[PDB]
């Protein structure tokens, strides 16, 4: 059974290059993260930093989270992230994406041992 800590890591990293070049990288990556498999997911994010510099935003700067829960954290600096959002006509299962590259905060509820993003909240 997938972690949360796994799930996060791989819903939302994708720290192999420093951006989105492609306008179908949010087509491609939304698939290969399993993410398009039973349903269209409609909106994610991926972080374009390393692995090490999104779990350093546990120690950054706390925030309540949007369920009210407050063990959510705000990156101090902006990151490289792409924006998913499936299109008005996207239809599973032929699930379509526009891609959106960034330079945004971060908001991730952190959790566990070690205490690391379980969620990915917002951009700011
Ligand atoms: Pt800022
Ligand atoms: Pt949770």
């Amino acid at each position: 059974k997938e972690t949360a800590a796994a799930k996060f890591e791989r819903q939302h990293m994708d720290s192999s290059t420093s951006a989105a070049s492609s306008s179908n990288y949010c087509n491609q990556m939304m698939k290969s993260r399993n993410l398009t498999k039973d349903r269209c997911k409609p909106v994610n994010t991926f972080v374009h930093e390393s692995l090490a510099d999104v779990q350093a935003v546990c120690s950054q700067k706390n925030v309540a989270c949007k369920n009210g829960q407050t063990n959510c954290y705000q990156s101090y600096s902006t990151m490289s992230i792409t924006d998913c959002r499936e299109t008005g006509s996207s239809k599973y299962p032929n699930c379509a994406y526009k891609t959106t590259q960034a330079n945004k905060h971060i908001i991730v509820a952190c959790e566990g041992n070690p205490y690391v993003p379980v969620h990915f909240d917002a951009s700011v």
